[PDB]
């Protein structure tokens, strides 16, 4: 499974790039300018190899402010596959859905997961 967002999203957000790339290490903003955008992708893809099929990934976020066109799941709340299919109108793998529900049970309060995909 994967808990990190897409490579393009990470590149756009400097904070995510530094945090994901290094657990404690920091990355200066000027370094990004020096490196080519294409080059950045090569380094990120090299670490995780190459993938062709789509994968389900979520990220932990803090309670966001008023917004729209977004879906968040309250921590400590059970989440079935039915809700997912209703929210996005698409089917989800049974094994993956079960994993998500299990995660909710052990999920720490105060942490919200964001579910998104590309069609």
């Amino acid at each position: 499974m994967s808990t990190q967002y897409t490579y393009q999203q990470i590149a756009e957000d400097f904070r995510l790039w530094s945090e994901y790339v290094d657990t404690a290490g920091e990355m200066s903003k000027d370094e990004f300018n020096s490196l080519s955008t294409e080059d950045k992708v090569r380094l990120q893809v090299e670490a995780f190899g190459e993938e062709k099929s789509p994968k389900f990934s979520t990220k932990v976020t803090t309670k966001p402010d008023f917004d729209g066109f977004q879906f968040y799941i309250e921590a400590g709340r059970d989440f079935d596959g039915d809700a997912y299919t209703e929210a996005y109108g698409v089917a989800v793998p049974t094994n993956i859905a079960a994993r998500i529900q299990a995660q909710a049970a052990e999920l720490n309060a105060g942490e919200w997961l964001l579910v998104e995909h590309e069609a």
